[PDB]
């Protein structure tokens, strides 16, 4: 697909959420696979997405020793998936080995994003950890580590896509968490919208795709 | 059928077969087992049923870091599974820690043991600048595994060099598991409660008289 939407599939149960999967089509978005439902499901629910032609975003936001994480993404690239994500928290070298993992797998490697701050800290949240910047500014300091490290881009709400795109330029992907709209979002800057319950939710998911996608670049 | 001894084996294979092959030669009796990251992402639940089917108390060491409610819910799916221990990211804030502890209260006395990660093993000061962390590796970890036990959590992974210090500030009742230059015998005189032990016993020519030899001096 050329769309740039995501659609987060955040189901507990795998009737329902192959039931929404069989509606709509994979020329028209790409789909996320959470931490909940792969915990319950595993990688066969992956491959169940790929049985029909969907390609994935594995969100399981891996913070690992390098050698560790550098396994699981190696892992996730088996496996097949699109994209995968790494906590910037990790540092430089979980980071760096997670990069150099993906390497043999050339053009097949996943997409390597980073989480830098999670949407739901907050400068108290921060500071009891040690951290006294803002979580914008935390962030943008992860962003960069993550951009030096060689990684393919971070998530990253549209408020900031600005800013970030400015300081770290137009090939460094950002992926937002899942108010504008998704063609404001775009003109942010941002490379892949993850879209949840508007999509999920709607009586229509395709028409509701359909009209997300025409209002898009592709 | 449950071990008195504290030792973790560290399942990381990338393959089942490998796997289960290690699991028949070893008992329940002697050691409980870590299902990691690499094969979790590998394999997914089934097979930590499949390691509960053959009488094994189970760590699923996934390190959960995310926002408090997708954290909640992951810790609950792990509660489900029925798993011995559950991990977590410190690092993801107090609200994130609660969040997880709130998730297993209906679970009760069958809940697993609720343990965070403060600083993984891997990271020396510098790793820790690049964040912004000014504090040593140890003195930011105590920083964190106090703020764990202010969360209500029931312990945290931290190194045999540092179970002095945590068993002295933190109590008796908080666990502290090894991740694995003390003997594990040291290890166990310095207050740990639980050791988990990789390659050098699954790595080892035989790896049924390597913990053998290890239980034998605990
Ligand atoms: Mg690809
Ligand atoms: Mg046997
Ligand atoms: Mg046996
Ligand atoms: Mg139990």
């Amino acid at each position: 697909t050329s769309s740039p939407v995501v659609v987060a599939l955040d189901y507990d149960n795998r009737d329902k959420a192959l039931a929404f999967v069989e509606r709509i089509d994979p020329r028209d978005c790409r789909l996320k696979v959470g931490k909940e439902m792969f915990t319950l499901l595993g990688p066969q629910f992956v491959r169940d997405l790929h049985q029909r032609g969907f390609e994935v975003f594995l969100d399981l936001k891996f913070h690992d020793i390098p050698n560790t994480t550098a396994r699981a993404v190696a892992a996730a690239a088996e496996l097949g998936v699109w994209m995968v994500n790494v906590h910037a928290s990790g540092g430089a070298r979980m980071m760096t080995a997670a990069r150099e993992a993906l390497l043999p797998f050339g053009k097949e490697a996943p997409l390597l994003i980073a989480v830098t701050v999670l949407t739901s800290m907050e400068a108290s949240d921060l500071q009891d950890l040690g951290i006294m910047l803002s979580p914008a500014d935390h962030a943008a300091k992860l962003a960069a580590l993550t951009k030096r490290c060689g990684l393919d881009g971070v998530v990253c709400s549209a408020q900031e896509a600005v800013r970030f795109k400015q300081e770290l330029g137009q090939e460094f992907k950002l992926v937002t968490p899942g108010i504008m709209t998704p063609e404001q979002a775009q003109q942010a800057g941002v490379d892949y919208m993850v879209i949840g319950r508007p999509v999920t939710q709607s009586a229509d998911p395709v028409a509701t795709l359909a009209s997300i996608n025409a209002s898009l670049n592709k």
